[PDB]
């Protein structure tokens, strides 16, 4: 027991407190940023520091009765790449064949040069392998339609076109920025004899999450649970929603009028809320967050909301806290390997600490810290490390509720029919598996302007779109 | 169209309102009735008018790692009888084969005499039919153990013995009352060559629901979701919970000390909360409820809470309201068959009205009323019937939350570790399929003394396991 270490920890934990008044302020500011982000910016989209609010050119929420021939789907995340074939049977049913593979660490390192051709050649070959394994009998001329789920910010110009704005989540491929990722992918498919495979749709992982949940939600569930948000809380964080065409002022007025005359009323918006308040006008900030953004992040000055929320960064926050406590001569790092190893403490490490119990002398915390960075600890040190972890995760979960509450308020989403609630489709390892993260998001929602009664009308449902149904639904609509 | 009918309906709807203060009163009173009911009744158990609080002789919550050879299970409800075989694989997994069949209307007509042998012979033959279909090769050669789920109040004397206290729901076989239902069932199994099938456990459907959730709940979910209540909202309503052995004063002190010395701390209590406040000291009561209890129910003076909540009675409430409005010359029943047909309006009929919409001129309500009792309606009449239905169902759901809040408060269930929440295993057609019932129960929980913060820690989870797994777990434990 070191009373000076205990007070230092309690003081740092206080730096992560998010009050009811703060949530209200951030919710209000988020809506302002939404409206600003819906206006056209005559600057560079890569220079823009506001809330991107990217039109996805998706205008229809699936009913569940969509059906068609087998579609192809490719899904590039922050960790895995998947190729799938999806047969939409209507009636909320589908057949899926998929192959999942980790993204090689080769694409995340700077010691050797990585090019766009490396990435998209790798993706085209995986596609070729999938088609050889699961659809060998299909003619080599078959007119495959493919939907491409690309979980990165894209300057979407149509359903099938858009240029990469900037990488995130540790990806470092310099020459992809400013390039149309559908063309890059299509060219590599062409080069290996798969020119008959046409990438006809491009969706963000938020967009796919919303569409897939709209299609799969049964008639009974859909009756009293209306999916209004598809969002992600994993390596990164983001969410989408349906905005009135009239409010999407950055959209060409002729395109708006054309869509309106076709009977459309809304278009899905990829908010890219990981980049909420990149200027830090209001986001809770500690010295540890600044250090992560400026020194250890791949995109300094951008995606600052994500750096306080998503799983890529929560462990790194703890590392910088322990390093600061060592400089203060309060914590003995012993023979650990924390120093000079950014991101060696993972959110997976924290997940073993969050609900560890003192009845077992916090043995899971000890093992996790030894396994991660060879950090020996005493019981008393683990008690304080647990406090730090819980403050980090609570702030992350409280902030995670802000974009959702803001969207629900701006769109008046809680105004529905009798008994009908709003469903927020959630995917990602943090919201799904980090113990207590969902419970704290719900607490924060109850504290937000929607109040406890609004939170009861909100269903944070784990809804995974890892099978490519979201991309498949977009490809089904598009023309070959 | 008729302002006098509209004001009469609004006035009737106001009679079904349950206020926050009322919920608080009923929640407090329920706890008092729990403590009274845990004492010896000092009278006949069949004469007892208090909260039964029946000890089930189940003292251990499954861990999920139980495993063994295939067990048999039989489940007699108020509508169906099902036989199944359950293979417990450990690791929260199991294989189940089951056959469901309606209870013949022969057992529902008093026009001819029905005996216990009729019922249990029918059950034994269905069991034989199940074994012939799914286990033909070893029907007569296996020493089968069977768990018996009997969804009726039983004066349980051990895990495998208990006498029927009284029938509920649409059942009445006089010679079963006071008889050990395990012996009645076992005797009929013996008579058809199934003496090798041993009924070794007897559980209420509430008890089985809790056990099944304890076994099926994954390690991760179980870590932050402790199942504390198994409850039913179907034809009837009821729930069970784990009570400290020291508080079960009606239990023989020698048995309590024996169990305690064996390391046991709790026993599951079948509350039979359908019989909460049979004297109507506080329960909301209308003339329609009194008419149902005194004239149309099989058990007048008992199960009065159930008669305001469960699916057997909600439709019958609407029938008595429409009959009252006709006597007043305010509602035209036309050529309907409502009069002199108790229970012809079902909760299934009401489920089609609850979220029917005026955008479709309430056509589903029109069809449901014609199909149920040949009641033609105008749009205005359907609008008012919908108001009545919604007032009936809201009262049912608000009352349904009272026993749950009371149990959680009495047992200090919300006092747990960090992030740990309580799970309430729910089964039955009403909570599962009646639109909005679960949402209204959650509102009522937020209004109860546990408050909105308590409701967020409560998860009303629909039991996708059933009472067969619960009975199978008890059979696995018992000796052949
Ligand atoms: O994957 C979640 C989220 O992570 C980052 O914020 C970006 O790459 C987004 O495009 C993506 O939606
Ligand atoms: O089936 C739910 C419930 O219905 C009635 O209340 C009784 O028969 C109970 O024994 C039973 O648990």
């Amino acid at each position: 027991s070191d009373p000076k270490l205990t007070k230092a920890v309690d003081s740092i934990c206080d730096q992560f407190i998010v009050t009811k008044s703060k949530i209200s302020q951030l919710t209000e500011y988020f809506i302002d940023c939404m409206e600003k982000g819906l206006e056209p910016c005559e600057s560079d989209i890569s220079q823009n520091k506001g809330l991107p609010m990217i039109p996805t050119f998706v205008t229809d929420k699936p009913s569940g009765q969509e059906h068609g021939v087998t579609m192809l789907a490719a899904d590039l995340g922050g960790t895995n790449f998947r190729v799938c074939s999806v047969e939409l049977l209507g009636n909320h049913e589908f057949k899926i064949e998929q192959e999942k593979s980790k993204i090689p660490t080769f694409f995340f390192q700077d010691d050797h040069h990585v090019t766009s051709k490396d990435l998209f050649q790798h993706m085209a070959l995986i596609t070729h392998q999938f088609l050889t394994k699961h659809h060998k009998d299909v003619i080599q001329d078959y007119k495959w339609k493919m939907g491409f789920t690309f979980s990165y910010p894209v300057d979407q110009t149509s359903l099938s076109s858009g240029k990469l704005i900037r990488w995130t989540k540790g990806f470092k491929i310099g020459d992809t920025v400013g390039q149309d990722v559908v063309q890059l992918f299509q060219q590599e498919l062409n080069d290996i004899g798969l020119s008959n495979v046409h990438v006809v749709a491009l969706t963000n992982d938020t967009t796919g999450t919303l569409l897939a949940r709209c299609y799969a939600s049964s008639d009974a569930a859909r009756a009293i649970n209306e999916p209004v948000i598809g969002c992600i809380f994993g390596t990164g964080t983001n969410g989408c929603y349906m905005e009135k065409l009239e409010n999407i002022h950055k959209l060409d007025p002729a395109s708006r009028e054309e869509l309106l005359s076709q009977g459309k009323t809304h278009m899905c918006i990829n908010t890219e809320w990981g980049s909420f308040d990149n200027e830090l006008n209001h986001l809770p900030t500690t010295s540890y967050d600044i250090k992560i953004d400026q020194q250890f992040s791949t995109n300094p000055g951008f995606h600052l909301f994500e750096k306080r929320v998503s799983g890529l960064y929560l462990g790194e926050i703890l590392r910088n806290i322990l390093l600061d406590l060592e400089k203060q001569e309060l914590f003995d790092l012993k023979e650990s390997v924390l120093k000079n190893n950014p991101f060696i403490l993972t959110t997976e490490t924290l997940s073993h600490i969050e609900i560890d119990t003192v009845e077992n002398d916090l043995q899971d915390t000890r093992d996790a810290l030894l396994k991660a960075a060879d950090l020996e600890t005493t019981f008393e040190e683990r008690v304080l490390i647990q406090k730090l972890v819980r403050a980090i995760s609570r702030r992350a979960a409280f902030l995670a509720a802000v974009p959702i509450a803001a969207i629900l308020i701006k769109t008046n989403a809680l105004n529905q029919s009798y008994h009908c609630q709003v469903e927020v489709g959630c995917d990602g390892s943090v919201v799904e598996h980090y113990p207590g993260f969902r419970s704290m998001m719900r607490h924060a929602l109850a504290l937000s302007p929607i109040g406890p009664e609004g939170e009861r009308d909100v269903h944070l449902r784990i809804s995974k779109d890892g099978s490519g149904v979201g991309a498949a639904l977009c490809a089904l609509h598009a023309n070959y």
